[PDB]
C-alpha cells in the first residue's frame, strides 16, 4: 500500500512554483466543477491525475506546492522541470489575474464587490478528449453526481496508474475505448443515464467523420467561433457544453457559457432583459445575445470573468 502524500509526511518529494494565492486559489479552481478529478483527500492537500500521472498539491501564501506518482515501481523523486512545465500551463500562470480583475472592476462595480472574496479564480487548461466527455456528463446533473459519473468512467475504460489508500486511480480513456460496441450498455450500468449514447456516439463520431483526437487539437487553433461551430456538431454537445469547452480547453477565453444560472444573475445583478430578443425567457438567440452582452461589457477574457462570479455563487 502506498499513501496519499502530505507536506509533512515527505517534504523531501515535494518541489515548488512561486505562485502567489492571489494569483491562484487551489481551493476555488480544484473543485468547483472546471475539472471533477481533483479531491481534497487530506486537508489543503488535493490529488488526482493530469496526464497519466496523479498528483497532489498544495500551496501558502505566496508558494505553490506538488508531488507525483508515477506508478509501476519506478523511484519516488520529486517533480522533475518539464514536468513542472506541465503544472504551469495547466494553471496558465502566464496570465496576469490582478491585471484582469482590475480591468475587470474598472468596467463592472458589481464585478468589484463580488471579487475582493474570490481571489485567486483562474481558468484550467484542459485536455480537449478528458473535458469534452465531462461536460457531455453535464447536463441536468450537479457537480457531485459529475464527479462520480467521470470517475467509474475513469476505473471501467481508462488505464489504471496507482493506487493510494482505498483510491485507485485511472487515466482518462481515449476515444477507442470509448466508441467500442458494448459502450453505452456499460457506461448505462454505470449510472450515466441517456448520456451514454452521447459519450460513445460522440467518441465515434470524432474518429470516423473527424480524424481522431488531433481534430480538438485543430479546434484550439481555430478561432472561437469555428471552434464552437463545429463542437456543436457533436451528439449531446450543444452553445453552453461547447462554450464550455471553449473557455476550458481550447484557450478561447472571450467564450462564455449562457445558461438559466447566467440568465438568472444578468437579470438580478446586471438588471439584463433580452432586447433584440422578443420573448421574455431563454433561447437560443437570448441566450447568445447575454453571450455578447458580457463579451462587450468585461471585454476578450469575459470567460474569466464569469469564473469569479460563479464561484461566488456556489459560496452561497
Ligand atoms: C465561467 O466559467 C465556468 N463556467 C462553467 C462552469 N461549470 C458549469 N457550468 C454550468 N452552467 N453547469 C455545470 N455543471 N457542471 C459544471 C458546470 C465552471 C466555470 Cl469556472
Ligand atoms: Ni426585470
Amino acid at each position: 500500500h502506498m499513501r496519499h502524500r502530505t507536506l509533512s509526511s515527505s517534504p523531501a518529494l515535494w518541489a515548488s512554483i512561486p505562485c502567489p494565492r492571489s494569483e491562484l486559489r487551489l481551493d476555488l479552481v480544484l473543485a468547483s466543477g472546471q475539472s471533477f478529478r481533483w479531491k481534497e483527500q487530506s486537508p489543503a492537500h488535493w490529488s488526482g491525475v493530469l496526464a497519466d500521472q496523479v498528483w497532489t498539491l498544495t500551496q501558502t501564501e505566496d508558494q505553490l506546492y506538488c508531488t507525483v506518482y508515477r506508478g509501476d515501481d519506478s523511484q519516488v523523486s520529486r517533480p522533475t522541470l518539464e514536468e513542472l512545465e506541465t503544472l504551469h500551463k495547466y494553471f496558465q500562470l502566464d496570465v496576469s489575474l490582478a491585471q484582469l480583475y482590475s480591468h475587470w472592476a474598472s468596467v463592472d462595480s458589481h464585478f468589484q464587490r463580488v471579487a475582493q472574496k474570490f481571489q485567486g479564480v483562474r481558468l484550467l487548461r484542459q485536455d480537449p478528449t478528458e473535458c469534452l466527455f465531462s461536460f457531455i456528463c453535464s447536463s441536468n446533473n450537479n457537480i457531485a453526481r459529475i464527479t462520480g459519473m467521470v470517475e467509474r468512467l475513469c476505473q471501467a475504460f481508462g488505464p489504471r496508474l496507482i493506487q493510494l489508500d482505498d483510491v485507485t486511480y485511472h487515466g482518462f480513456p481515449n476515444l477507442h475505448a470509448l466508441a467500442g460496441p458494448e459502450a453505452e450498455t456499460h457506461l448505462r450500468k454505470l449510472g450515466l443515464g441517456y448520456r451514454a449514447r452521447y459519450v460513445r456516439a460522440s467518441a465515434k463520431a470524432i474518429l470516423e467523420e473527424q480524424g481522431g483526437p488531433a481534430w480538438l487539437q485543430q479546434l484550439r487553433v481555430a478561432p472561437y467561433e469555428e471552434a464552437h461551430k463545429a463542437l456543436c456538431t457533436l451528439p449531446g454537445v450543444g452553445a453552453k457544453v461547447a462554450d464550455c469547452i471553449c473557455l476550458m480547453a481550447l484557450d478561447k477565453p472571450q467564450a462564455v457559457p449562457v445558461d438559466v444560472h447566467v440568465w438568472q444573475i444578468a437579470h438580478r445583478d446586471y438588471g439584463w432583459h433580452p432586447k433584440t430578443s422578443q420573448a421574455k425567457g431563454p433561447s437560443p438567440l437570448a441566450n447568445k445575445e447575454l453571450g455578447n452582452f458580457f463579451r462587450n461589457l468585461w471585454g476578450p477574457y469575459a470567460g474569466w470573468a464569469q469564473a469569479v462570479l460563479f464561484s461566488a455563487d456556489l459560496r452561497q
